[PDB]
């Protein structure tokens, strides 16, 4: 119960001020590469994209970054009706030219330059030992022996949000409909798919990596929630806690191919859902860790076996379509969270 998840959440925290090191020598090579990226006419504008980092909590070694390049006057146009996957489309030509297949934007002819000269410059570097690996749209580095990096290059773009997220961040319940029009007034980005997902083809699909962090520092319906002795919530923390066990279970199989396909995607896509659902700080008290972990657990399930889970901000697209995996491996994922509810999670202790 409470008093488990709470020594699990403990041990978490000791094992985050040994990676303080580590965040280091990654953002000294961050720094590096995003200093001879921009002295590219095509990359001159790229830039660290404020996120927060951590996919995996059970590996403090593994960080993950993105790299954003703003591309105004851009078109877009959606691939099919898939509402997530779009097209990227444009007198005066400008250095991104050298990208164009036609008259829409290759995402393969950008991440070819962009892998030739981040694998240019990291042999370059003599002040610390660091590795490309193999290519999966993003590139992977491995500083030291231990420490490894995901970076992803997304496109920005300042305009207004599109038409397939109108009804999408329904937060108003929550954290008011004015942070909802505040949130909406950020950027959007895209990324480039991998050939896993979708069917070779040149199309981008959505992204809101940062969004998390704005609703994440400021998650309360109060505004001081988190901030003085009597209001202490567990919101952060059950993230946490559905983040490992995702991360545990895909471990504990990673033989089987069962759970290749779930992904921290959806588990803080079904929690955020339960914090719409459950909006009062109240429900979220500190003392009751454990009946809150157990509202996120229950929600996941149903999500399962209903095989619905609604993006945040594409609520027309279906994390858990059939179309997306199929229904052996829910019941699957469904079959191994009841265990570990019913046995108090025994994948949690050490
Ligand atoms: O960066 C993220 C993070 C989350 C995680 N959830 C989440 C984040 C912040 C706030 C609330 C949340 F529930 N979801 C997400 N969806 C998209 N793009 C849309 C999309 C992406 C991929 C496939 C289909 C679709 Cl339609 N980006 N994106
Ligand atoms: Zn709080």
């Amino acid at each position: 119960g409470a008093s488990k998840l709470r020594a699990v959440l403990e041990k978490l925290k000791l094992s985050r001020d040994d990676i303080s090191t580590a965040a280091g020598m990654v953002k000294g090579v961050v720094d590096h590469l995003l200093l001879r990226l921009k002295c590219d006419s095509a990359f001159r504008g790229v830039g660290l994209l404020n996120t927060g980092e951590h996919v995996k909590i059970s590996a403090p070694n593994e960080f993950d970054v993105m790299f954003k390049l703003e591309v105004p006057r851009i078109q877009l146009e959606e691939y099919s009706n898939t509402r997530a996957y779009y097209f990227v489309k444009f007198p005066k030509e400008n250095p991104l030219s050298q990208f164009l297949e036609g008259e829409i934007l290759s995402a393969s002819k950008m991440l070819s330059k962009f892998r030739k000269i981040i694998k240019e410059e990291i042999n370059d570097i003599k002040d610390t030992d660091v590795i490309m690996k193999r290519k999966s749209p993003a590139v992977t580095l491995l500083i030291s022996e231990k420490i490894s990096v995901d970076i992803t290059l997304a496109l920005e773009s300042k305009s207004s949000w599109p038409a397939s997220t109108q009804e999408g961040l329904r937060i108003q319940n929550w954290l008011s409909a004015k942070v909802r029009k505040q949130l909406r007034l950020k950027p959007f980005y895209l990324v480039p798919k991998h050939a896993k997902e979708g069917n070779q083809e040149e199309t981008w699909r959505l992204s809101f990596s940062h969004i998390e962090k704005e609703i994440l520092n400021n998650h309360g319906k109060s505004k001081t929630c988190c901030e003085n002795k009597e209001e202490k919530c567990c919101r952060k923390d059950c993230l946490k806690l559905m983040k490992y066990l995702l991360e545990q279970l895909k471990e504990r199989f990673k033989d089987k191919k069962h759970l290749d396909k779930f992904s921290s995607y959806h588990v803080k896509t079904a929690f955020f859902h339960v914090c719409t659902q459950n909006p009062q700080d109240s429900q979220w008290d500190r003392k009751d860790l454990g009946l809150c972990f157990d509202n996120c657990v229950t929600y996941f399930l149903q999500c399962l076996r209903t095989e619905k889970l609604e993006n945040y901000f594409i609520p027309e697209f279906n994390l858990f379509s059939s179309n997306l995996i199929d229904k052996r491996s829910k019941e699957f994922l469904t079959k191994q969270i009841e265990y570990e509810r019913n046995n108090e999670f025994p994948v949690f202790d050490e």
